C-alpha cells in the first residue's frame, strides 16, 4: 500500500514515495551523494510532508552506484533495470528503450509490465554511438547540439558508405572538399548512426511502444532517421531526474505484494 | 615448356618469361603502364633478350589494374590469386600469407602448390590496419617508420583494453599524460594490431609456412608481436616487383600442361 524507492548517486540522492504502485505521494533530490547527509535529508523530506511513520513503509528499495552502501534496505536492485522500471510508469505500454549513449548505445526489451526482460548493448564500437557525433562535428566546425536542427532543411541526402567512425571522418571532408549542402551531410551522418543502432533494435526484436532516451535523444534529427529505419513512430518523452527511484518504488512494491 | 607471364598496373608495366615452371628465363619492368608503350617496351625487352619467337611461347596470362584492357592474351587472372602463386615461388611450402594493408588486411590460404584456396579481409574496421598505425603515431608525434625499432628496448608493456580505433585514441593520451616509456606503449598498440589479426588468423586457419606482406610487414615490432601471437615462426621476405606476373607466368603454365 505504501512503498518507498531510494536512488543513491555519487552526486545526487533521490527518493519517492509510491501509494499502491499507481501514486506518487511524494519526491525530493537532495545535490549530495553516497557518503554524505544527501540521503538522510531525503528521508526527512519524504518523511516529513507525509507524516507517515517507518512501520508504514512495508518495502524500500535502493538503486544507484552507492546502493551497496546503504543497509536499512530490503533490496538493492540495478538502475538499468529500475530506471527503466520507471519510463515505464511514465509512458505505459512502453516494451522498448532506446539508449543513444555518449560512448554506448542500448536497446532493452520490456515486460507488459515495464519489467525489463533482455537486451543488447554495444560499448566496444564508436560508430552507432554519441562519440561518432562529436568527431563529425568537429571536422565541420559546429556544435553537437545545433546539430539536429541544421538537419531539418535537407533537399538532397550525401549518402555514406564507410561504417567505421575513422574511416567516415575522412568521408565527410572529401564531401566538405567539394562544398556540399550541410543539410545534406548532416542528414547522412544521421542516416550513419541510425543504421547502426537498428540493427540492434533489429537483432532484438521492435515491439512497441518505442520511447528513446539519452541525450542524443534530443537531436530531432537522429530521431527521424531513427524512425524512418526501424520504420515506427518513436516517443521521445521528457524524463525527470526522480525516475531511477520512481523504478525502485515499483519493484519495492512486487515485494510487498508477495510477502502475502 | 616455355610461359609467359604479364601484370599490367596504371603506373607501370612487368613481364616474366619462365622455362618449364621453374627457370626465369628472363624478367623486365617499365615505369610506363595501362593504355601506352609500356607493355609493348615489356615485350620487345623480352623477346629480344631471350631471342624466341611468338610461336615458341605456349600461353600468356595477364593480370593487374588493366588486364581487362589486354587482347592478345590466352588468360585474364586476378592480381590477389597471381601475386601469391609467385610469393610461394619466393618461399616454397607457403600456405598462409598475411597481408596488413594502409586500409585493410587479408589472411590467404594456399595450395600444395601456392594456389588460392580462400581467405578473409577486413576493409570495414580501421583497427588492425594500417590507419591504426597512423593515428597512434601522431599522437605520441613521431613517423611510422621509425616505429618498429622503438618498440626493440621495452621493459614493460602498456597494456590496452579498447578494441577500437577512436576509444583507443583517448587511451594512449591517457597513458601519455602519465608520461609512461614510449617502448612500453609502442609495445601495447603493436599488440593491438596484432590481436586484431590473429582473429582473422584464427579463424581462417594457420598452416605453416608463414609468411608477412605489405608496407607494414617491416615493422619489425608488428612482426614479432604477430608470432607470438599465433604462436608460430613468421617469414618476412623482401618481395620484388615482378613477383605478380611470375605468378602470371605460373598459372599460363599449369594451363600450358592442360592443352595436353
Ligand atoms: S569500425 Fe573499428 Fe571504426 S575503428
Ligand atoms: S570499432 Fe572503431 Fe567501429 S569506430
Amino acid at each position: 500500500m505504501y512503498t518507498m524507492g531510494l536512488d543513491i548517486g555519487s552526486t545526487a540522492s533521490k527518493g519517492v514515495i509510491l501509494k499502491n504502485g499507481e501514486d506518487i505521494v511524494a519526491s525530493e533530490t537532495i545535490s549530495s551523494g553516497t557518503g554524505t547527509t544527501g540521503p538522510s535529508r531525503v528521508l526527512e523530506k519524504l518523511y516529513g510532508k507525509t507524516g507517515l511513520a517507518r512501520e508504514d513503509i512495508k518495502k524500500v528499495v535502493v538503486t544507484g552506484y552507492g546502493r551497496m552502501n546503504y543497509s536499512d534496505a530490503d533490496k538493492q536492485i540495478s538502475e538499468l533495470s529500475c530506471h527503466a522500471r520507471g519510463v515505464n510508469f511514465i509512458i505505459p505500454e512502453t516494451r522498448t528503450i532506446i539508449d543513444i549513449g555518449g560512448q554506448d548505445a542500448k536497446v532493452l526489451k520490456l515486460d507488459n509490465n515495464g519489467r525489463l526482460l533482455n537486451f543488447l548493448m554495444n560499448d566496444k564500437c564508436a560508430a552507432g554511438t554519441g562519440r561518432f557525433l562529436d568527431v563529425m562535428a568537429k571536422i565541420i566546425e559546429v556544435d553537437v547540439s545545433e546539430l539536429g536542427s541544421i538537419s531539418m532543411n535537407s533537399q538532397n541526402e550525401v549518402s555514406i558508405s564507410s561504417t567505421c567512425t575513422v574511416f567516415a571522418e575522412s568521408e565527410v571532408i572529401s564531401h566538405l572538399s567539394e562544398n556540399a549542402k550541410i543539410e545534406d551531410i548532416v542528414a547522412g551522418i544521421h542516416t550513419s548512426v541510425a543504421k547502426r543502432v537498428s540493427s540492434l533494435v533489429k537483432r532484438i526484436g521492435v515491439q512497441r511502444n518505442v520511447v528513446m532516451v539519452g541525450g542524443v535523444a534530443r537531436n530531432s534529427g537522429i530521431v527521424r532517421a531513427m524512425a524512418r529505419e526501424i520504420n515506427t513512430e518513436i516517443i521521445v518523452p521528457d524524463i525527470p531526474q526522480l525516475t531511477g527511484a520512481l523504478g525502485a518504488a515499483l519493484y519495492a512494491f512486487d515485494e510487498a505484494k508477495e510477502s502475502q
